[PDB]
């Protein structure tokens, strides 16, 4: 028992990681088979960040100007070209810790773990939800960037992040593997802001069951709802609609408590009415919404990987 | 910027994890040169984990007995000691993945990152403190056993903990990797419970400024205090007392924002004393206290490790 923000174990990304410099800027690369992905905006400067064209400043730039470290070994680049936001270095020495891998967009609301990096040399690891508004409310730094986000299913890396910049409010964007940013962000250094975000709805249905599964039960009660009857009180709190998809997902979690899906959602409309009242659930005092069903599934039933 | 539960990378240890099996039972075991770490209650059968004599059972064992799976390359056993509630398999192959490590014992308040692991293979990493208690709030099902938890400085692995139990309220007990237990606790199936527990203040502290340096500052006073009157209120609230040593630690954090240990302090006890109003600190809608100062300073500093 017990309900943690569990992460991926990531040594299969570990030894993807390395360093790239081009000029006064140093971040990091993911190193797959003989191409090393990373921002494009490493090939920028400080007055390059406020308007750039990258296609005019890439044209610019030599393969002898990127600068790959592979820990203490020195990777020649011998081609560049940009996809999107992201620059893929074409080296002469094809990673030999290349895992499985895919490169996965993923939807608001899926959960991912990040490897956050400095200098190429992983710091730590923790457990994030791609908001509604496509932020994500990560931990980093400078020289962060290029620090990738992925999921493990048994022996195959799934990468579905990248980080590129931290918002005003102190939120992060990034984009796919394919350099395709997350929401209405560009990697450019003017006035940009995150807009509105929601809680995930069918996280925090989840969440209650995990709780149920580990033995906090308090909020439960006889009553019951409609999902319409549902909606209309997830719409005045700012919850994002419950669908029949939803409920769908969430019967399994349904099925092994013996909580009618919708049984639930009138506990979850009395906690939104009515608060906590002091108590907690699953050690929060707020209502949780970075865990998937898939997540809660997985931790409260032990899937490994190889 | 942002603040997140960070664990540690875990490639250095995913490399260590073994399969350990005897008779019915399957747990997981540490591998490290050419021994294997594991519970000594791996021996055991159901009637014989009631009440167990470890040295009369082991002294039945043989070396083919303990069945050691390196993922898909079986281990011979060549030898076997006990050492206190940890079992030594020696094993004739030196694990070619042996990070440069240590054993340590760590002091409750202090954190690690636990790699959760079945049947050898791991399934996912978090972190956790020590509680006052000894115990651990951890996320392990059956099959965890031999599971560790883990610091990184730099190159090395400090081990500080494998895991044996979990307590009737749903925490978890386990051992240093000499195999003595944290707390009063036995790896026997007979009535134990943790005892009373109480909140690490000098982590709260700690988590206070964490919030400062990412911009919530809401909960900040003019009023200051004496260290003995913001004692009188901790033994109220249930947080352990604080100590000269413990504002001597703080004294970095205190640097960085300008804000004096004992004026954090004030805002403690008003926060005490008053709840926190329906607004949240970095995301908590309650007091944080697994995140030590130096976790703090690492994460809002950018420390990596090779
Ligand atoms: C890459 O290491 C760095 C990571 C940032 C630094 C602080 N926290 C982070 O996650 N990214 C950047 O420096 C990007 C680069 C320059 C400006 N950046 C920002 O993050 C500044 O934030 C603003 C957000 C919207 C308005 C413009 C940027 C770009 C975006 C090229
Ligand atoms: C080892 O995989 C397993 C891990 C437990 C199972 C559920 N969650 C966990 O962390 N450990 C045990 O099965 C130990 C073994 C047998 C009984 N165990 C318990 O965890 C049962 O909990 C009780 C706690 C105090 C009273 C006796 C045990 C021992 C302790 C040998």
């Amino acid at each position: 028992s017990g309900f943690r923000k569990m992460a991926f174990p990531s040594g299969k990304v570990e030894g993807c990681m390395v360093q790239v410099t081009c000029g006064t800027t140093t971040l990091n690369g993911l190193w797959l088979d003989d191409v090393v992905y990373c921002p494009r905006h490493v090939i920028c400067t400080s007055e390059d960040m406020l308007n750039p064209n990258y296609e005019d400043l890439l044209i610019r730039k030599s393969n002898h100007n990127f600068l790959v470290q592979a820990g203490n070994v020195q990777l020649r680049v011998i081609g560049h070209s940009m996809q999107n936001c992201v620059l893929k270095l074409k080296v002469d020495t094809a990673n030999p810790k290349t895992p499985k891998y895919k490169f996965v967009r993923i939807q608001p609301g899926q959960t991912f773990s990040v490897l956050a990096c400095y200098n190429g040399s992983p710091s730590g690891v923790y457990q994030c939800a791609m908001r509604p508004n496509f932020t994500i409310k990560g931990s980093f730094l400078n020289g962060s960037c290029g620090s990738v986000g992925f999921n493990i299913d048994y022996d195959c890396v799934s990468f579905c992040y990248m980080h590129h910049m931290e918002l005003p409010t102190g939120v992060h964007a990034g984009t796919d593997l394919e350099g395709n940013f997350y929401g209405p962000f560009v990697d450019r250094q003017t006035a940009q802001a995150a807009g509105t975000d929601t809680t995930i709805t069918v996280n925090v249905l989840a969440w209650l069951y995990a709780a149920v599964i580990n033995g906090d039960r308090w909020f439960l009660n006889r009553f019951t709802t409609t999902l319409n009857d549902f909606n209309l009180v997830a719409m005045k709190y700012n919850y994002e609609p419950l669908t029949q998809d939803h409920v769908d997902i969430l019967g399994p979690l349904s099925a092994q408590t013996g909580i009618a899906v919708l049984d639930m959602c009138a506990s979850l409309k009395e906690l939104l009415q009515n608060g906590m009242n002091g108590r907690t659930i699953l050690g929060s005092a707020l209502l949780e919404d970075e865990f998937t069903p898939f997540d809660v599934v997985r931790q409260c039933s032990g899937v490994t990987f190889q």
